């Protein structure tokens, strides 16, 4: 069985980068819409007995991309692929992970069920919003971390990183920032709202680094940056693995006081970078390519949790 | 257990009509989008131990409506509804029912699987494109027919209906037109392409009635009407249960020679009727309401196959 | 269908209380061990067509209790009970909810799968460690909150509760304490370690109230109380819904500086209260009885989230 | 894919022997208990793409061992092992194979379901109490027989084996003893109770050999030996594949009249042999190692049914 | 929901008797064959929301009857029956319950799986060949016993029944005969082959009663009767719940020395009674009717295990 | 059948509270007067096959409220409600329960007869003036007690309640005060007139608690309080379930020496509390809601006699 890399419509640049780092060409697939807005998927090459990897991120027009992904998975499954893996850098509906005193659907579980019934045997994703989403599946799920690439960017871009601070925008981000701080050996502050917020950890004359999993409307990071500047921090950085940047996000970032908003390219950012000069992008295509290659060859994937390939 | 009728965003008028004919109010549900194009569903009333019916048609923005439908089904299922029924007047992806020498997904089967895994116990639909789609499910599926309402419209709108002709636009429509002709006791012609088409059945000075399940781009009915006028038919009618009317459909119908294009309101048509004066709408909300009420009360549903309620 | 309440061996007092508040007698079941440590379960009364509720908490000898619970569920399922509900006040293996950079099993998902395959149709539990565990099941799960009873105890036991403070022992407890503070209209502090910990929120001359979901070894609450007394708080309270109290817990609580350690009786505490004079117990059997009765009668269960029955 | 052998806590000696006969080292796994009696399993080596075999016998603290086994299976399954096999020399709850006019659970079926849902693809077991338990699974089950090793022991340990007798302790043991007698070409007696028992088959001055699948409380074999000595048999032997030896078993065997109680090491017997001088152990680790190796290499496993490796 | 009783083609007399004892008419169903030997099933009445019971015995042309049964179950399931129960007085392939050192299918498990996937929610059967077959299903299975009717026949037909003997034809029949003997308070003999057989239990001048679950080729009962007459028993009786009577059975019974071969009407016997004057039939339709009625009304079914209705 | 709660004009606040505690909306009913003072009742929703509860208290303009109640009962009865229950917290004409040497009507019996002939199937009332009024009906009557709520108020409002006294204003109130005293374990005094009255029971320096069923003109409680202060009691309390407060009542209470006059909200008191600062109100809407819910669900209602819901 050989690796076949297929791209959805959501993130073609990421898929091309991944295929480049594997020494492959993207699989021949036509993904369009009929006139009635129905997804049309045609696999243009035989995938019989192959190790198929479909790259599709939960971004853009989310329901359309998810439908395309499910249809591609099912097409490869009934075309007798030996194994079908969904490479989903940003997991759709990941924030619908709990009910919490509401008659709300756990939409992430529904997405996991639909991926399972489409025929996915393996999920590769990056920085799941909640790790418990791994339990929503009955198939193996590899949850990669952008932390190696984030630390690399911090070291090569913040000259004052030995005295800097790693700040979480909310309580739920504590573990990630603590890990980052430990690997950098730096002090780590915290922030949480009460319309007011409290920041704990000395930041005066010290660079603050907000680290968080995603920014959708950028209310969280903007409030955090406001408070960080209240406490007299010199410069403020925001680092995110998923730059959804929806709605008022670009205006808020433009009107905010960040020195940089760094995001990983799990979501295409070219358009967002057009209208916001302070957005920078970390390439994580090497981590995804390495994970695909290691799952194919049966090598350890947890090695990546601590090493940049 | 009491009937609860919930509406999706796709066809709110149809749901309101159905709820009216059942003497009920639509269930309290909020269906919106987050900023990142993610479906948000909130059931505003307890459905515990109730007989929930969700009305949503595979029209408009199809993937968005299907995602909303699945999310609503799952929300009602994990909110402890006794039974959840998906009322899907136009089944999405119904035309993806077969592979036919292509590495194509059978998307209708995938939709059936997703409806099953969301937790639907019953499907009510109208004029499935292929009856074999009933076999795609492991739950009961009630496939209603618009034929009663169609015959009623023909009798009350075509004064020459005793001498008229019932014509199929393609080979695959033969059974429906034969049934219509038998119930009307009229001659039935046929049409099939060869860029040329052949029409069999005397139509000169006789009204032709094209009857078909759906019109998406209206190429089929337009070519059929062209040939019918070649054979000297006096007036031409098109009757359809699903008026998708996507892409060039409205321009084609406006430039065509139909005396009327009649569709059933399984899909909202107000906007299409705005730009096409020859589209008429048959109400089928009574058939849907009667089917919902008969499934709830355990009465025979196959009774509707031959009787207008 | 009538309510049948069955008790496991884990918490017989709680089951008797629940049956009392429902006006019922506990179902006739023999639960013993064979000589080879194998669970023997014998339902002594017909459950055919009944609404069976099995009360068993993930406490004591956990694997034995879980096996007994699964065996009872399966026995009632193949004895033709109409519906089987597992009332699990403390969910076993709930802390194994994620992998987090380790080749660790998500044991909570395995427990959910085993409960599903034994034949449980409904789960009633109290204060799940992670709400995402609700997504581990495909059946409905009712996750009750001890917050109503906790607020009642605080108001009737802490005369200074209008000026008091609600403190979380770790970051992951933020939401619960914020809800408690909002319903009491009090200031809410926070605590997190760095061997050192930082406390945010004025507590001098003010009573601190640690609120947390469980205490297993009581390291978390003991460190939190140490820091709270460092910041000069007058008296310190710990409130918990699950008092596992395993290992060095009783000695730590005896050597600690709590004014009271209050727990809810989701786990039997008679033995622990024998060796620790500062443990108090909140009865939550009324919430469980009300939830059982409301699920049986089809009434709203989410009503309990805000009201003491 | 390479063989990985993992040991549970139940029978570490058997697992070490099996790994020795395969030329392997036991896989690196930590299996302990948290303070609250919860099973903790940590796979210390990557099993990605490997052929994992977990050795765990339904002995000792049975529910704890079964939970450990299920947790290990699930851990290896979601760690992307190519195939997971449960090597279960003594199947837990095997005697709960039928209902038989009681509202009793078929606990063996529940255990099979839990093994399936944990993710086991293959079961290797020895001398199932009922062969129909193979039908409880939907995965392949290899049910090895200790008969080759038993015949070897009889021939090398009973000098009078050509004139001896093979006796069943109950009716349900008839097939096994008949097979043993046929392979030895000896007369076979039978025993069954009526507090009295009847023995059929001449045994005077002839050695009797009780052969049975398991001895739990040793009431069956002790009553059989009593009757055999009533009929004037010279010496009495008991041979068993599973020596559970629970409760009053050791005292009964010490007070009985056996010349030897021979058991196979599907269960650890060191402790039991400490307090009973007449217990002897047949090694069956070679049969288990050969079965593991033959399933891995795709060679015939049914070959072992008649040949000692 | 009301009881609907449907008959297959296998045993129409039994179904009519059952419907009579329930005060019902048999449901309107057409069960025929197309020209190509394909089963055609048409439910002639609505079963929507009803409690459907399909009576079909594993007799006659077994594969044809089983296919008809599965097709009827599926037809009633997708016709929206509330609950479908398969009343299978003689379970097909019940003797294929184990592998036993052969690459043989466990066909009984396959039949259980097919019944489950057709949509059966409940199985009612009589005297399963192995009780472990109840574990082959994941749905409830009621395994009725003919013992009440057998004891009634013995008491009303064998005037010497207080001094008689209850004999098992093989080892595997021990439990049934022991139960019969206990309820009659009589001595119980046993028989097993070695071409020779041994009988244990005094039978001289005493009537022997062979009791067994089924007679297929009647080799077992004929050899048992031969040995019983060797031991000087006065008269010999054979009692069976399933009279398959295939192949040389009728000639063997005619040439044998039975005073009577009594069978229960789980299989039609009119044709067999035509060519064998010593076959008598016990009606068990009352037990089946009582079980159907008690499962419908939610009353105890295990009551029948000891009482003739 | 579902619960329908309808409010009369007498006590709309109580009905809204009851509907809130049942999770319902008040039924749509228009209750007005024509110009000629005639009651107009229009049920605005179908009550066919429903469980109708009409809440109306014998207060305010009593004859008008009673006529409205009877008209509503009759309207729901001839609108085919399955069952109609009159929830009458204060029973009108309850004090006309006997003749007693006068040509007086037993008006309470007449009211019971009119309620029966209007079509009421069930009466729920609170603290009937005479229990024998239950015998005036031939339908079931549930006579709830305010004693649980009264004891709760006493314990949470009179800090000296362990040494207090429970005093009856007249002889006819003996049973109620004795029950209250027994549940509180306190001494109970008594009072009865001779223009003079005698008080029995030590009250010096002890709080006296007058407990009585109703206060109409408050002559009884005012004379009792006068005597209690004659005997040197420190503070005096009056507790009543029905605060009619007609005529000179408010002036008498204002000029009296009560520390508090506590009443239950069986009658609206907002207007009376406007002109009397010492009137406090106990909510009993939870008892009424619980009784309605328990009668609907068939649960025990006599449970409430001893427990606050
Ligand atoms: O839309 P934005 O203002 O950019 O906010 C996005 C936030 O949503 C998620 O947090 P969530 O609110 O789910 O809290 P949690 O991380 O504690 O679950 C995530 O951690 C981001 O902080
Ligand atoms: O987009 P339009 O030009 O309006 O055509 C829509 C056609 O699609 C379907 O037919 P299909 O081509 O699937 O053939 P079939 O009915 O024989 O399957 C349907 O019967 C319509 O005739
Ligand atoms: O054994 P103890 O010292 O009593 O600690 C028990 C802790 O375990 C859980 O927290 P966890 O460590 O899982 O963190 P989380 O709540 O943030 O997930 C729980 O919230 C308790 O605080
Ligand atoms: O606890 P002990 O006295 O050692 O008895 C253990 C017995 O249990 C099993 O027989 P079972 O009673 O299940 O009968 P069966 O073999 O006929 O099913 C097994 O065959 C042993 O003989
Ligand atoms: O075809 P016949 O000669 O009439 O034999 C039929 C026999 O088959 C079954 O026994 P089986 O051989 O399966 O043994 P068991 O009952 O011990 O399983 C059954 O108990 C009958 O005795
Ligand atoms: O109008 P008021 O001065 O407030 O009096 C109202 C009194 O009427 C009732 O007593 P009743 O006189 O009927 O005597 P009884 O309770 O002994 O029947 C009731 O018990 C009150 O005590
Ligand atoms: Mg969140
Ligand atoms: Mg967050
Ligand atoms: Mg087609
Ligand atoms: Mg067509
Ligand atoms: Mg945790
Ligand atoms: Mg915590
Ligand atoms: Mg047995
Ligand atoms: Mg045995
Ligand atoms: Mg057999
Ligand atoms: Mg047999
Ligand atoms: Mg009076
Ligand atoms: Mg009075």
């Amino acid at each position: 069985p050989n690796i076949k890399i297929f791209s959805g419509s959501s993130h073609q640049d990421l898929s091309q980068k991944i295929a480049d780092r594997l020494g492959l060409e993207l699989g021949k697939v036509v993904t369009k819409k009929f006139s009635n807005q129905e997804t049309c998927v045609e696999i243009g090459e035989s995938v019989r007995g192959e190790d198929v990897y479909i790259v599709q991120s939960g971004c853009g027009e989310i329901n359309d991309n998810l439908m395309e992904l499910l249809i591609m998975i099912n097409a490869c499954k009934i075309a007798s692929a030996s194994r079908v893996t969904a490479v989903i850098p940003c997991f759709p509906y990941a924030r619908q992970d709990k009910k919490d005193k509401s008659r709300a659907p756990i939409s992430a579980k529904l997405v996991a069920n639909m991926l399972s019934v489409a025929g996915a045997d393996h999920i590769i994703t990056m920085d799941l919003h909640a790790s418990q989403i791994q339990g929503f599946f009955d198939i193996p799920v590899d949850n990669l971390y952008a932390e190696p690439a984030v630390l690399k960017w911090i070291r090569e871009n913040i000259s004052e990183w030995r005295n800097c601070t790693i700040v979480s925008p909310d309580a739920g981000g504590a573990k990630r920032v603590t890990s980052i701080a430990d690997r950098l050996n730096v002090d780590f502050a915290l922030i949480h709202k009460e319309d007011r917020m409290v920041l704990v950890g000395d930041v005066k004359d010290r660079v603050a680094i907000l680290v968080d999993d995603m920014a959708d409307t950028c209310g969280t990071i903007c409030h955090a940056a406001d408070k960080l500047l209240s406490a007299g921090a010199t410069r403020v950085y925001a680092i995110l693995t998923h730059g959804i940047f929806s709605g008022p996000a670009i205006s808020r970032i433009n009107n905010a006081c960040f020195e940089a908003v760094v995001v990983t390219n799990t979501i295409p950012q070219e358009d967002k970078m057009k209208h916001c000069s302070k957005i920078q992008v970390i390439d994580i295509s090497m981590i995804l390519a390495e994970a695909i290659r290691r799952t194919h060859n049966g090598e350890s994937v947890s090695y990546l949790f601590s090493h940049v390939p």
